[PDB]
Order: structure tokens, then sequence, then C-alpha cells
DNA sequence: ACTGGATCCA
DNA sequence: CTGGATCCA
């Protein structure tokens, strides 16, 4: 179509080093760790400039400019640029605006993943989607210099022009401090985390993988004996044919293409045939083997024996982070065979230890705070076992009349309450009927009328405003809250109930990370953040710092915000992640 | 099936 | 160009 004017520079000049600029330090590899910087673009009051990285990054004044906190840069996905630079021994500072995080706050549902998607939100279309320039995947190539250079300049141009309107809307939404004081500082901390990585004991993992391949070989053969034939145990067609046609097992549930084989269903079928328990066992081992063992071993960098996740800070609808390549927010814990995987996550230096602090029932505590339910707030003020308390109220029994099955039902009710309670959902979860679920629910609201009030109020608020909000003013638009379709409307209503809870808990732990990173430097500790797992933080530190951390970390996490109820943090440390329990 | 995720599989 | 199964908070 048209061409944007810019200087294709081949040396750094002084006018490129103004104290405010849009900056693009482009990394095209999806995974940016130790990845190439393919080009650089600067747009400031003086003009528009493209620089080849091998020039710019070898230039002393440019590098000094990058690291000077007083020279302000506007960017998109500054964490990607900061991390690729960290791997090159270069420090990036003074990022005062990140367009990706600004777009995220304004509307998490837009799924902005390039400068073009963010630009579209304010009707600016003078820039191409990255996919148009680079291609899909495995055809994805860096193009030739004139194509590349104009593209980076156009993105930088967009960033320069869109700061004002993004900030104005953030300000109108009261989300400007959310971006400036929370999401942007947190982005620097995440960059440090990702870069630091987590040391992995690959021999431990290789040996677990060996035992797994052993057991898996045994179970697989047994399965073939019992089926009287070989088949692909991971094929849905083939396993369905064996269970339900050759062995004539009852069909308790269908998927929309065939028979359900979820573990749920399989447990009911166990009484009928010895094959079932074995398939369950195979699925358990096979998940461990192919996802955790083989998966982790594939992404460990052999140069450092570390894994360097990426924490996606602009993806979830609620404001949580997610983690990819590897996902280190889903390492097994609940069953012991899987938990053993955590034995392979080790401190990065000798005589250091892993330290883990987790919030105790933050969501339920946030809910008490938001709903101001007198009885919920008393329960946490009396630091009660919340599930046992809910069993007492719903079943009207005394503490020592609470049976294990009673506590289990009340636990499930507590989960449903935070998720957005559903008589069907609870009934499915508990394997009971909707009418019996409805009465648990009804008993819950009699015991906790402030919470019922909150669930009613928040749905009406979502309806009238068009969105819900968290404690630190994160927003989520719920246009389906008025659908005439029952399923669709009900789902929005759950999102209305859950999002201030889940999202406020995200707000809190994010603030806690920022506060903690400041306190650790103030305290001159060598301890640092490795991971966040929604309501927990994992650090590593010299053994000599364990005692100060036992007091410091819970204190900081507990005081991140002050609610109508206290927050409670437990901590553990040990020589592996497995032992910090 | 009552929230939010990621990855392996076919 | 996915949707089922299963691991996490
Ligand atoms: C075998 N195989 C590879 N990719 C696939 C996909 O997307 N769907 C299905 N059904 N099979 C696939
Ligand atoms: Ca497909």
């Amino acid at each position: 179509g048209s061409k944007m004017a810019f200087t294709l520079a081949d040396r750094v000049t002084e006018e490129m080093l103004a104290d405010k600029a849009a900056l693009v330090v482009e990394v095209v590899e999806e995974n940016y760790h130790d990845a190439p910087i393919v080009g650089i673009a600067v747009v400031n009051e003086h003009g528009r400039f493209f620089l080849r990285p091998e020039t710019a990054l070898a230039d002393p004044q440019f590098v000094a400019w990058l690291g000077d906190e007083t020279k302000k840069k506007s960017m998109f996905d500054s964490k990607r640029a900061a991390v690729a630079l960290k791997w090159k021994g270069i420090e990036l500072c003074g990022v005062s605006f990140d367009l990706l995080l600004a777009a995220y706050l304004l509307d998490p549902a837009q799924g902005v993943d390039d400068v073009a998607a963010a630009a579209k939100m304010k009707q600016y279309e003078a820039v191409r989607p990255d996919e148009a320039v680079y291609g899909k995947g495995a055809k994805r190539a860096v193009p030739d210099e004139p194509v590349l250079a104009e593209h980076l300049v156009r993105k930088a141009a967009a960033i320069w022009e869109l700061e004002r309107p993004f900030l104005d809307e953030l300000r109108r939404n009261e989300q400007d401090r959310l971006l400036v004081e929370l999401e942007q500082p947190l982005s620097s901390i995440l960059a440090e985390m990702e870069f630091a990585g987590v040391k992995v004991d690959t021999k431990r993992l290789e040996q677990m993988g060996k035992e797994l391949a052993e057991q898996l070989g045994t179970v697989e053969q047994r399965i073939y004996e019992l089926a009287g034939q070989e088949f692909n145990i991971n094929s849905p067609k083939q396993l369905g044919v064996i269970l339900f046609e050759k062995l004539q097992l009852p069909v308790l549930k269908k998927t929309k293409t065939g028979y359900s084989t979820s573990a749920d269903v399989l447990e009911k079928l166990a009484p009928y045939h010895e094959i079932v328990e074995n398939i369950l066992h195979y699925r358990q081992l096979g998940k461990l083997q192919s996802t955790y063992i083989e998966g982790l071993l594939k992404v460990v960098r052999p140069d450092t024996k570390k894994v360097h996740t990426i924490f996606n800070q602009a993806l979830t609808q609620t404001g949580r982070l997610s983690s990819t390549e590897p996902n280190l927010q889903n390492i097994p814990i609940r069953l012991e065979e899987g938990r053993k995987i955590r034995q392979a996550f080790v401190p990065s230096e000798s005589d250091w230890l892993i330290f883990a602090a987790d919030y105790s029932q933050i969501e339920l505590r946030v809910l008490a705070h938001i709903a101001e339910d007198d009885n919920l707030m008393e329960a946490f003020r009396r630091d009660l076992d919340i599930h046992t308390k809910t069993a007492m109220d719903i079943f009207q029994v005394s503490e020592d009349e609470v049976t294990p099955n009673m506590r289990r039902q009340a636990k499930a009710v507590n989960f449903g309450i935070v998720y957005g309670i559903s008589d069907y959902g609870l009934a499915q979860n508990l394997n009971i009927s909707r009418k019996e679920a409805a009465e648990f629910i009804e008993r819950y609201f009699e015991s906790f009328p402030g919470v019922k009030r909150y669930m009613e109020n928040i749905v009406q608020e979502a309806k009238q405003k068009g969105y819900v909000t968290t404690l630190l003013h994160r927003r989520r638009y719920l246009p389906d809250i008025t659908s005439r379709n029952f399923n669709v409307r009900s789902f929005a209503e759950r999102m209305a109930m859950n999002t201030p809870i889940q999202g406020s808990a995200a707000d809190i732990i994010k603030k806690a990370m920022i506060d903690l990173n400041a306190r650790l430097k103030e305290e001159r500790l060598q301890a640092h953040l490795l991971l966040q797992v929604h309501d927990e933080l994992i650090l590593e530190a010299p053994k000599e710092e364990m005692e100060r951390l036992c007091r410091l970390v819970p204190e900081v996490m507990e005081q991140a915000v002050t609610l109508r109820v206290p927050l409670k943090v437990d901590y553990h440390y040990g020589s592996t992640w497995y032992d910090a329990k």
C-alpha cells in the first residue's frame, strides 16, 4: 500500500538517545530465551530510526542508553525484549509504558498478541499483524531488511502514538496505577525469574523415567493379556472398541464423538473387568512419563541444567499468570508417585535451599472480605478449618460429629461457592443429584447470608455496568450476562461471581511479589524468586538465610493488603522442591 | 460440569 | 482451523 519514512541508520547517533522514545527490540522466535534480536527501532521527537542489532548492541552509548532508568521507553512486551537482552549481558531500564500490559488491563478478552492487535483497539491500522510479515509457523521466517525495517518502525510509530489514548482510558477506568505500580514493576520481576531459571537434577529424572518405562511395560502387557489382543491404549476409537464392544462394558456416558473414557467413568466400571484398573494405572504412569519426565527433559538447557519457563502476564481472563515451556504451575503434588517429580527441582548453588510460602484459603478469605459475611469473617478470625466449619453449619452438627464424608461434601461446596455455585456442577462433582445439591447450596446461604447477598449483588452489578472489577481495579467485561440462552447466561453469572475473587487473589499475590522483591534487596539477602503458583511463591536462598526468610516472606505476603480478615501464610523449605513441604 | 490455566494424543 | 483426558491453583 504505502511506505513510512525512517532513517535506515548504520551507526548510532546522539539524536537516537533522547530521553523519551518508543523502542522495539525485536525477537521473532516464540520462545525468547537466548534468542536472536533481529532488529531495533527507535521513534522519538527527532525521527524514526532502524538499527541492526550487531551495530546497536556493540555501541557503548546505545547500551548505556538502554540501561539508563532516566531515559524513558515505551514498548510492547518489554519482558520479551528484557529477557533476550539479559541473555546477552545487557540491562534494559526505564520502561515507563508497556502497550501489551495496557491493552490487557483495558480488555483481557481482546487477546492482543502483537502491536497490530493492540493498535486496532483505538482504530489505528497503519501497522501489519506480525503473522502477515513473518508467516504462520515452520514457514515463519525473518524477511529481508527493507521489509523487516519498515515493519519494526511502523510498530514503534504505533507504540509512540498510542500511549496517550491507552493511558487516558486506563485513567478513566482508574487502572493507571494498576499498570504503572503493579503490572509494569511485576514484569521486571518476572523477567528476572525467567532468566534465573530453576535447576533440575536430570539424573534423578532420567532414573524416574527408567522406573516408569519399566512399570509401563508391565501394565501395557497385562492390558493386552486382558483384552486378549494388542491395541493402541491411547486411541479413543480403539480403547472404546475394546471396553464397550469387545468386553461389553456398560456405556455410562458419551462424549459428542464416542464413548467417555474419563477416569471418572472408568472407576465405576472397575467392578466389571480387571482391565479397567490397569488402564487407570497406565494413564497415571503415562501422564508422568510423557508429560513430566520426557517433557521436562526436553526443555532443560543442557548448558546450565536449568529450565526457563515463560510466565505469560497478558493471557488469563482473571489476571492470573500462566506458565509455559515448561508449565511449572502444574507439577504433580496430590498423589505421591507424581509428587516425586518435585525431587528433581533443586537449588541452583551448593548449600542453597528451596523455600515455599503459600497462602491459606486466600480466595475464601477474599470472599469474606468482599461480601462482608459476618459468619464467614468470624470463621477466618477464629482461624477455623473452613471445610469442617461449613460441614457443621450445613449439616447442623457439632465439630466432633463431623464425619470424613461430611467434610468432603462441604469442601466441594466451598469450591463451588468460589467458582460460581451450580446445583448441576456440584451434583456432578459430588456424584449426587441436583435436588440434593440444591439443598446443600440452600443450607450454605442460610449459614452465610452475606455471601448469598454478594452473589446476587455482583450479578446485578455486572449486568448494569457491563463488567466486574477486582480489589485493585482489574476489569472483565461480561456481555453474555444478558443472553437469553440459559447456558450462556449462567456461565457469565459464574464468571461474575468468581472473577472478583480469583482476580483479587491475583492482585494480592502480585503486590506481594513486588513488595517481596523490594524487601529482599533492602535486607541485602541473596534469596530470589523462582516461581509463582497462583497463591504460592517459591524461592531459593543460602541455607544461612532460611531463618530470616521464615519470618520475612510470610510477613510481606500477609501484609501486601489489609482486608476485613487476616491473611495467613505457611512456609516450608528443604533441599529440593519435594522437601519444601 | 460449579473458576482459571497447559500439554500430550490421535 | 480440535477436543478428550489429566495435571495444577
Ligand atoms: C493424528 N493427528 C495429528 N493431528 C491431529 C489432529 O489435529 N486431529 C486428529 N483427530 N488426529 C490428529
Ligand atoms: Ca486437528
